[PDB]
């Protein structure tokens, strides 16, 4: 995340990491149980989840194998369309005040709304600086129409601004009015560019084949 702050502590329960053994690789949110939902740029032949904890390696956060992954039909490398993928955890997420399932979107949140978007990724570019504490910035919706650079997909950043994702990033969640709305996609390199806003997933378009993969993979 680009010139952003850690977040609150406790407030992202539903964020999670995806791992490569320990180091970093994607950001993701829980969606139930033994569910996780990511880009599927981020698609590994396996990962450790980490989950419950603002901080990378803490010892009291939860790590999960995953071996299983989905990604949506569509996706293209090219043009980042169908950007996500579901994982499946080995074992089950244990649940608590600081492992909770993010609250899905029953409507699509329109341009012009303040969001905030989640992470570990780098902090600065294009040095990598990967921090420890999970960070957060609030970014403004903008249609597809208006992102120069792009019917799924949403971009979102401040005018005049730096604030954005970065590498690592994503995967992650933007959430809005209290529910998720975006994954972090992709966006122009070297990241924190004014007026060069990311691009995400958008998550409302997505309802029917979240709960069915899910179904379908029991
Ligand atoms: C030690 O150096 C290291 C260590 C680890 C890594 C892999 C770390 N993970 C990844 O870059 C993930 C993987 C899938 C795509 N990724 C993004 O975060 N894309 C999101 C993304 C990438 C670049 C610019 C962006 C601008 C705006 C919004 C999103 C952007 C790299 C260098």
């Amino acid at each position: 995340i680009i010139d952003g702050a850690p977040c609150a502590r406790g407030s992202h329960p539903w964020q999670v990491a995806l791992l490569s053994g320990n180091q970093l690789h994607c950001g993701g949110v829980l969606v139930n149980e033994r569910w996780v939902l990511t880009a599927a740029h981020c698609k590994m032949n396996e990962y450790t989840v980490h989950l419950g904890s603002d901080t990378l390696g803490d010892r009291r956060a939860q790590r999960i194998k995953a071996s299983k992954s989905f990604r949506h039909p569509g996706y293209s490398t090219q043009t980042h369309v169908n950007d996500l993928m579901l994982v499946k955890l080995n074992s089950q997420a244990r649940l608590s005040s600081m492992v909770k399932k993010v609250r899905l979107p029953s409507r699509c949140e329109p341009p012009g709304t303040t969001c905030t978007v989640s992470g570990w990724g780098t902090t600065t570019s294009p040095d990598v600086t990967f921090p420890s504490d999970l960070m957060c910035v609030d970014v403004k919706l903008i249609s597809p129409q208006d992102c120069t650079k792009v019917n799924s997909m949403l971009c979102a950043g401040i005018p005049d601004s730096k604030k954005n994702a970065c590498n690592g990033d994503s995967g992650g969640p933007l959430v809005c009015r209290g529910t998720l709305q975006g994954l972090v996609s992709w966006g122009t390199f070297p990241c924190g560019q004014p007026n060069d806003p990311g691009v995400y997933t958008q998550v409302c378009k997505f309802t029917k084949w979240i709960n069915d993969t899910m179904k379908k993979h029991r």
